[PDB]
């Protein structure tokens, strides 16, 4: 069967959405309401992904893959000719895995209290201060080469771009951001990024 | 030179510490004071890992690998005959990566607000409720086979064991835990696990 990506516009699922397009693979997308857990076809999403989260990818064997970091690696490895991640077993691949884990744990999950309407303002300020430090660190790495892992665009950039959009939407203060901003401007120009954004109507 | 793991007793670094011992690799360890950022030799830890966290693994070429998820895959891939993780390219490997990311993002980082004395009670309550659901979900998986990924012990078990110890230290309420508790008793018997704990003076 053709792959299907479950997504919410602008959510973390934008990362494998971009990767799908960078990879030139065939796929469809299906929007999910994360509150009601119903998809845009009326389907009960919990019967699909019990974790009730996006992204989830239906593979061509009909099975489901969850967790963004797993999905983008799966997709990149399907298209080695596109060099969207270093080949398995190489030190470069372990550093790609390192950065994917950093993005998932320190950036992505770092936003959790900010998106919870039960979190009080004062704690949100503390959370924002930590994200300042983390994004500023990323900025320092981006001073050294065009993309996160080096000179070449990779799946880690799809993920970084996605969470960085949240930083801008939340008007996050970032002390060191000049390299990050130039990086974001460039990544936003990629045809696959533009097409993913258009498909999500954002 | 011999690979070196920087760790703090009982912290997330216990995971790659267990994996090192299970792998049978040559290594040394060095303890870090996370408050002062000095190691047990008095060395400046920020000079070693600018992120200032454990675990960090210095490889035999003198380079730095951070992020527990990256480290445990690097280590397991070095010893494929021990089958501590599925081989690359296989659907099973993507399921392992899926579980490692879940542990990193939903369990490990789930605990972060609970260890910070600046987190207000009301948010800690929300976090505890989510972890109850997440550990109960893990329990439901452990009800169906001996270890997290299936019939065999893997690096994901080293990681799950490590964060589950925190759940016990924090008296975390877990609705479904009979399988998780049996599993913890089992993993705790492994000589490599015992050796890691003894080396960390736990
Ligand atoms: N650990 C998951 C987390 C993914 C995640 O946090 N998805 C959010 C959107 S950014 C979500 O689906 N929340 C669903 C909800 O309302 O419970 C991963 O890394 O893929
Ligand atoms: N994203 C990192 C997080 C590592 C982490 O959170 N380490 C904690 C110990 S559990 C730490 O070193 N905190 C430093 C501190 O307390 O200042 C990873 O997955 O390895
Ligand atoms: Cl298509």
């Amino acid at each position: 069967v053709m792959m299907k990506l479950f997504y919410k516009p602008g959510a973390c699922s934008l990362s494998p959405h971009i990767v799908l397009r960078e990879a030139g693979l065939d796929f469809s997308i299906e929007r999910v309401d994360l509150v009601t857990k119903k998809t845009e076809t009326g389907a009960d999403y919990l019967s699909i992904n019990p974790k009730g989260q996006v992204p989830a990818l239906v593979l061509d064997d009909g099975s489901l893959l969850t967790e963004g970091v797993a999905i983008v690696q799966y997709l990149a490895d399907k298209v080695p000719d596109r060099h969207l991640i270093a080949p398995s077993g190489t030190l470069s691949r372990y550093h790609a895995i390192e950065w994917l884990n950093f993005i998932a744990t320190e950036l992505h999950k770092g936003f959790s209290p900010l998106f919870n309407p039960n979190t009080p303002d004062e704690y949100k300020t503390i959370v924002r201060e930590r994200l300042d430090k983390q994004f500023s660190y990323v900025d320092s790495v981006l001073a050294e080469h065009d993309y996160l892992l080096g000179k070449k665009f990779s799946v880690a950039d799809a993920y970084l771009f996605t969470v960085s959009r949240w930083a801008n939407a939340l008007n996050l203060q970032i002390k060191e951001r000049s390299h990050l901003d130039q990086y974001m401007a460039r990544v936003a120009e990629r045809p696959a990024v533009k097409a993913a954004l258009a498909a999500e109507d954002i």
